[PDB]
């Protein structure tokens, strides 16, 4: 029938009918909840040896073409019927099929729409699609990615975009970006026991250096693009510095803040995800939106396993840093966040604070239920890393499910790559 | 086999074998996660008409006696064997069985140990058990509850305790406390459109007044105990004011804070939950621990649906209250929290800040996995309503499951009570 969902802040009740269209088995079990797991098999789509079995491809394909044509106000039935026949003809002829640019565009926005862990989804229809399905060399990959970065940045006025490379064919000719993010800082373990830069990119920076990247041993060293084209080994490309736009941090009160020598790139671009749509799969399709302050201020800067700056931001604020109960950490993190938002605001670079983000998502969630009867949502990811219950999303009960199209995680490439 | 769990902050990995001992079907489905739902059927144990089917009672009973005797270092096998026989003899003779005080004590601590939504579980073995299984009248219920409140309070030096009333027999002679909490404030809808006190207790305060309670139309009016004994209708009892200990709020810097006229009761006591153990069920068994600042500071005070004080605490702090992006809400909530912790600390009343709480739970979680191979945990409840990722629990992946004994929710009594 339907599932009842309540918003404990507003008292409003909603009915979820959309979960009925969910793929196959998800994260949890009959006797336990595992929604707390970061990378479950259910959110991951791995490698392939042989092409996709046609008995599987065709129904998926037909369902996608049905969804696409079922999406315009006053559909084109003769076009719909023609497309179904052509797709079937193509599947039986070539072993697979090609999406029209229009279908791809629709696929990319819908997969974003279906991303349960994204707060920015109110923006789902504003997405620029770069068709790089004709690509064949790593060098061409690199050029496409540069156009992306250039377009996306727009000199601070961030624009959301995605660039789709060739779809998986047999499974041994996959196009992959070995980077987690398009733009990201390096993390080196220093001689003195410490770690500089991004502790999260440790194992990867080591891979980059092993493929011959020149380690600039600093704290904000933008790592290189590590591209895998067709079946080939990955090639290393340096990101043109002119393309990488950053924001240096500074507080509108605490003038000693900038003396911390902190900054962050203005571009949040997921590089290693896979787009599934109508039986097809694209293992290389980097995408970007704009940042939400907490990503940088709370997670990037304050996480133990990342930059870890809390200890000294507390010190430099006076604060009893050795008395947990004093709530210094609460004090600092709040200031590190106004810095980020001020620094981004001042330097004319798009940013979104978590409160306005949460409020926009709530508006989106209502639009979604009204428009299609549901919105797949992952509360654990959707609730900001700070000020939990101060945001509307905390009081909203939600359902998490995998629809199609969708953006999946992939098993990291170095673990499955057959080098030549 | 076992489930792999990772702590993304420390890199530590853990194996969960305990989830194999989980009861029956939990919250989620084959195709979707619903761990975000507040009151799912899986966390609730409802009404009964007829006694418990013996085919069900006996295995459950035997399993509990096996667990109990399997719990002491160097067990008493002849006592274990004797207890199994006696329990079986009693079940076949009287239709049910009675727990020894020692087994009850063990049951109450283990059910607490198994509460996936409790952060304070490191304390699980320090629990005072009040045996009120001999009780028969509402007046005796009221006396027991008063002894509880008195003992628990200890004049600020809060002590954890539970008071167990008679177990469900046929299902139509249930002992129930109609209150959500032992001590709790009233919420009235005022003439001027507003609402005073606790907006959460609206529908209930109306029930109290309908059973003849005298509405003192204030903002901190401690509601009456509404007791249901044997099968009978509920009787209303006023909580002796001398028993109710409160804490008035005041900031160690902002002297205008106390002029807000704010306070909160020093006793967090869940009144409406059901204890299940070895086939048996106790529908009345109120329990208490001590408070965690955020409960009062963030949830009680700042929630829209509760006291809702943010708007004016912001105003009285200067803050641009009409500019979301200014992060005023972050600023205020932090101060409302130091107040609570200071006010509680000054007035010599036990309290625990969320950071130290999170750290103690993490230590408990490790002790648990080491001791029994798991710890049922609900990330959505365990992560504080503020400073999410600043706490260790946010980075800890966890598994949520229902073991036995356990504390269940119950369908609210007014919805199922056959009045006489
Ligand atoms: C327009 C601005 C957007 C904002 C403000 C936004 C914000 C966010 C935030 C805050 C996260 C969590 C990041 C993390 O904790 O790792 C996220 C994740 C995500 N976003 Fe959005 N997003 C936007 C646009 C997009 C776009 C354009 C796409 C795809 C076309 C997208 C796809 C996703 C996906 C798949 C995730 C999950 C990533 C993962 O699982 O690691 N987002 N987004
Ligand atoms: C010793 C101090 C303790 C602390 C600091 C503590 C703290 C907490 C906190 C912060 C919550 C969440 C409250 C909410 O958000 O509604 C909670 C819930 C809970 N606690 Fe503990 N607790 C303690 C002792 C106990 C005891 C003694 C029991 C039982 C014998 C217990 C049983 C539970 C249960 C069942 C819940 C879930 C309540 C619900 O689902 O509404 N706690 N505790
Ligand atoms: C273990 C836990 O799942 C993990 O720390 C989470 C929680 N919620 C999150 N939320 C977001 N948006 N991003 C994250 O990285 C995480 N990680
Ligand atoms: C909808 C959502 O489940 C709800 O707001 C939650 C989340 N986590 C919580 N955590 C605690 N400890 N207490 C709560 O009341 C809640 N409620
Ligand atoms: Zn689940």
């Amino acid at each position: 029938q339907y599932v009842r969902i309540k918003n404990w802040g507003s008292g409003e009740i909603l009915h979820d009918t959309l979960h009925h269209k969910a793929t196959s088995d998800f994260t949890c079990k009959s006797k336990s909840c595992l929604g707390s797991i970061m990378n479950p098999k259910s959110l991951t789509r791995g490698p392939r040896d042989k092409p996709t079995p046609l008995e599987e491809l065709l129904p998926h394909a037909i369902e996608f073409i049905n969804q696409y044509y079922g999406s315009f106000k006053e559909a084109k039935i003769e076009e719909h019927l023609a497309r179904l026949e052509a797709v079937t003809k193509e599947i039986e002829t070539t072993g697979t099929y090609q999406l029209t640019l229009d279908e791809l565009i629709f696929a990319t926005k819908m997969a974003w729409r279906n991303a349960p862990r994204c707060i920015g989804r109110i923006q789902w229809s504003n997405l620029q699609v770069f068709d790089a399905r004709n690509c064949s060399t790593a060098q061409e990959m690199f050029q496409h990615i540069c156009r992306h970065i250039l377009y996306a940045t727009n000199n601070g006025n961030i624009r959301s975009a995605i660039t789709v490379f060739p779809q998986r064919s047999d499974g041994k000719h996959d196009f992959r970006l070995w980077n987690s993010q398009l733009i990201r800082y390096a993390g080196y373990q220093m001689p003195d026991g410490t770690i500089r830069g991004d502790a999260a990119t440790l194992e990867f920076t080591q891979l980059c250096i092993d493929l011959g990247w020149k380690p600039r041993y600093g704290r904000f060293d933008v790592l290189p693009l590590v591209l895998q084209a067709d079946g080939q080994d990955p090639e290393v490309f340096e990101i043109p510095p002119d393309l990488v736009l950053e924001v240096t941090m500074e507080h509108p009160k605490y003038e000693w803040f900038q003396e911390l020598g902190l900054k962050w790139y203005a571009l949040p671009a997921v590089a290693n995800m896979l787009l599934e749509v109508g039986g097809l799969e694209f293992p290389a399709c980097p995408f970007n939106g704009w940042y939400m302050g907490t990503e940088i201020g709370v997670r990037d800067f304050c996480d133990t396993q990342r930059y870890n700056i809390l200890e000294e931001v507390g010190r430099r604020m006076g604060l009893e840093t050795h008395t947990l109960a004093s709530l210094w950490k609460d004090r600092a993190v709040t200031e590190i966040n106004v810095a980020v938002l001020h620094s981004f605001q001042k330097q004319n670079v798009t940013i979104m604070d978590h409160h306005t983000a949460s409020e926009s998502f709530m508006k989106h969630m209502q639009n979604e239920y009204r428009a299609r009867g549901g919105c797949p949502a992952d509360w654990i990811w959707l609730v900001p890393p700070v000020s939990g219950s101060i945001t509307p999303v905390f009081h909203q009960e939600m359902l998490n499910y995998v629809l199609s199209p969708f953006y999946y995680y992939q098993i990291e490439p170095w673990k499955t790559h057959i080098w030549q």
